[PDB]
């Protein structure tokens, strides 16, 4: 495994977009670009959304940082147990 510094970064912005997660976590999978990123999300707010509208979400989260979500992979939830 390794980090980019836009790995810290992407995690930053996603802590305030989703204050309400259960769970959180990012990983560089890309040690020679820093193109493609894992994602790990679960929050009470996604309960009024699809898949492709939680991912959604996330999306924006770093797109105003980072834009090439074509590289990451997003894994999101609600918690509703």
């Amino acid at each position: 495994a390794t980090q980019t510094e836009g790995e810290l970064r992407v995690t930053q912005i996603l802590k305030e977009k989703f204050p309400r997660a259960t769970a959180i976590k990012v990983t560089d999978i890309s040690g020679g670009c820093g193109a493609m990123y894992e994602i790990k999300i679960e929050s009470e707010e996604f309960k009024e959304k699809r898949t492709v509208q939680q991912h959604q979400m996330v999306n924006q989260a770093l797109k105003e940082e980072i834009k090439e979500m074509h590289g990451l992979r997003i894994f999101t939830s609600v918690p509703k147990r």
